[PDB]
DNA sequence: GTCGG
DNA sequence: GCTGATGCGCC
DNA sequence: CCGACGGCGCATCAGC
């Protein structure tokens, strides 16, 4: 909460241009001074100050002059008043509704969880799955859950083959005490980048979560990445666990630093260490880390044995996960 | 919106 | 079906 | 209409 009145000015209208606007690049710009911001040791005591910083340019800096003399700023007091950007904003707190999607619900009168229930028509199942569980969606996992979680999907996966190596990853291994969502990295010696020498590996391990009921429903699966909903059981009497959102990625076991590290984030975190790669001449996804050429094409994959290994090639001091939330 | 070629 | 674009989402 | 900006999985649609 140093420059903590900044840092939410900058988060609220990085939200309005994404959501709204549906401006990415001023959403990333607004999220990037925050960050920047949020880091710096300092009480800001003025835009000057703060357009020091990379991220902040001339307007930012005008907004921080505007917040520190006012307490407020005109432009998120203005949006704030507006009713179809505050509706548009809210659709897109349903997973499955994204900007465009809520302009367009909105464009035709529907404006509300009310409205969004007598229009279910007009939603996907990944949509209706949005709705049906919005309130439990919008609570976050205390880190005693979060282990139960963990407890009940590594069981399960070394019930279906000891070998898998599955891997809670997300806020929870930045150490958060509480997360927004379950995120699991999974391994299997089978599938590397040189082969998929078993079918169905990703399919098996959601399969048995189902067959226990941890896993409810599902939003997407393909054959690396499954994005679903799962519940932790509950005893007589007792109020139900919320639903919760659960993500599983598999990845190839070859790959695992490079994917450990992306699943890991934050997301700001990532986005910056794959910008600095860029500016080092470097190109890093969740699989490798490459040189990249004259043609600004990317090279073959370097050698890489740590998440550390990631962090040297690029010259940034290693950061611990609890080193790397926002 | 900011930065850099 | 394909390629490529868009819309959803993840860190 | 200075253009890049981090990078990609899954689902769906446009123009073949
Ligand atoms: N930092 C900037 C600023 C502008 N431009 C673009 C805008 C124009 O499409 C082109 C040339 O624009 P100008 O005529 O404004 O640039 P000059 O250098 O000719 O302006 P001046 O006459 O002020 O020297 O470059 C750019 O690439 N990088
Ligand atoms: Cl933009
Ligand atoms: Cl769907
Ligand atoms: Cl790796
Ligand atoms: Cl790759
Ligand atoms: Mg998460
Ligand atoms: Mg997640
Ligand atoms: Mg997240
Ligand atoms: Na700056
Ligand atoms: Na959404
Ligand atoms: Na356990
Ligand atoms: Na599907
Ligand atoms: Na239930
Ligand atoms: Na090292």
């Amino acid at each position: 909460t140093l420059n903590g009145g900044i840092t939410d000015m900058l988060t609220e209208l990085a939200n309005f241009e994404k959501n709204v606007s549906q401006a990415i690049h001023k959403y990333n710009a607004y999220r990037k001074a925050a960050s920047v911001i949020a880091k710096y040791p300092h009480k800001i005591k003025s835009g000057a100050e703060a357009k020091k910083l990379p991220g902040v340019g001339t307007k930012i800096a005008e907004k921080i002059d505007e917040f520190l003399a006012t307490g407020k700023l005109r432009k998120l007091e203005k949006i704030r008043q507006d009713d179809t950007s505050s509706s548009i904003n809210f659709l897109t707190r349903v997973s499955g509704i994204g900007p465009s999607a809520a302009r367009k619900f909105v464009d035709e009168g529907i404006k509300t969880l009310e409205d969004l229930r007598k229009n279910e028509d007009k939603l996907n199942h990944h949509q209706r799955i949005g709705l049906k569980y919005f309130g439990d969606f919008e609570k976050r996992i205390p880190r005693e859950e979060m282990l139960q979680m963990q407890d009940i999907v590594l069981n399960e996966v070394k019930k279906v083959d000891s070998e898998y190596i599955a891997t809670v990853c997300g806020s929870f291994r930045r150490g958060a005490e509480s997360s927004g969502d379950m995120d699991v990295l999974l391994t299997h010696p089978s599938f590397t980048s040189e082969s998929t020498k078993q079918p169905k590996l990703l399919h098996q391990v959601v399969e048995q979560l189902q067959k226990v009921h941890f896993i409810t429903d599902t939003l997407s699966k393909g054959e690396t990445k499954f994005m679903g909903v799962c519940q932790l059981p509950s005893k007589n009497d007792e109020k139900e666990y919320p639903h919760r959102r659960i993500d599983i990625r598999l990845i190839p076991k070859d790959q695992y630093y490079c994917g450990v590290l992306y699943f890991t984030g934050s997301d700001i975190f990532n986005k910056n260490m794959r910008a600095h790669a860029l500016e080092k001449g470097f190109t890093i996804n969740e699989y490798t880390i490459r040189p990249l050429g004259v043609t600004g094409v990317a090279g073959e994959p370097l050698p890489v044995d740590s998440e550390k290994d990631i962090f040297d090639y690029i010259q940034w001091k290693y950061r611990e996960p609890k080193d790397r939330s926002e």
